[PDB]
């Protein structure tokens, strides 16, 4: 129990996944983050680099061994003794102590497609999350068609560090707050 | 190709499922709509029973066969002929006379759940979809953390009527614009 945890605290996920389809497809990284409902970080969780096969990376879209290769993660995958329970378990821990399960929506952009893979190798996780999604790119498909000059002025980027990307995604919602909303 | 075809055309659909993991539900019913980017109803498109065994609804969940009954949806479902292709098929048909395939992303509340469905059983509607979504609920969990006034004066309703259905969750968008944005 941390002073901070509180109910309405926000879970940030991003996972690392070898391709779009879970039935053929795993996980080969996992961050986290704990926010608060209004996105001040609490904390930073496990960063984990999820061992997966050889064969598995090399059934690998072009694309993605580009990518995971450039930021290092396979040289991470290899040398990985972790195992999706073990990465889980350890997240869950971690999230324990900061929102209560089942309390908070599933949060960053796109994670739908997150979700997908944990509801298959992490159900436990999976179900740690209340069923709503707080899809960040939902206000960039609004802004996109309702107010598109807003976008002209956010671009984020990448960085082989996961809690970086979760970061931007914050960074993103919080600039919805700002130019996108009316809180009042 | 109606008039208003337009690439920024929005996509809004709502299944009916017989349980929650696809891996062992299936559709029951489906439903779409077709607004503007501005929500502005363009096209109701086919409303459609999809026949499930009389044993697979059997296994429904007790709270499922009561709403399904009372609304009369099984009714549909067992006097159905609709096979899941012939209901995708006639959806996708509909769909393309008012969108191009990959333009709109996926809109309604919790549709990531939907989508579980469609790229099971329906796979080529799935494609027909950018792979963004656009949940609605995504704006609720936020309104309800930044901005929860808001929500003591929308609540809206059910009715058997799938195309209510979605005009509730664009109803509810439409509130969100109003009360929650800042469009300028």
């Amino acid at each position: 129990s941390h002073m901070s945890f509180d109910k309405q605290n926000l879970i940030w996920i991003d996972l690392e996944m070898t391709g779009l389809d879970p039935e053929k497809e795993r996980i080969i990284e996992i961050a986290t983050i704990v926010t608060d409902k209004n996105l001040n970080i609490l904390a930073e969780g496990p960063v984990l680099a999820v061992h997966q096969s050889d064969e598995l990376l090399n059934k690998m879209n072009d694309w993605c061994q580009k990518t995971h290769s450039e930021n290092g993660l396979i040289e991470r995958i290899k040398a990985s003794k972790l195992t999706e329970r073990a990465a889980e378990l350890q997240t869950l821990d971690f999230l324990k102590k900061w929102v209560p399960k089942g309390a908070s929506p599933i949060c960053g952009n796109s994670i739908a497609q997150d979700k997908r893979f944990l509801v298959k190798y992490m159900p436990d996780l999976a179900d740690y999350f209340h069923y709503r999604h707080l899809d960040v790119s939902t206000l960039k498909e609004l802004a996109a068609r309702w107010k598109p000059e807003i976008l002209e002025g956010f671009k984020k980027e990448n960085t082989h560090l996961a809690l970086d990307d979760i970061r931007e995604s914050i960074k993103e919602l919080a600039y919805y707050r700002e130019h996108f909303m009316k809180l009042d």
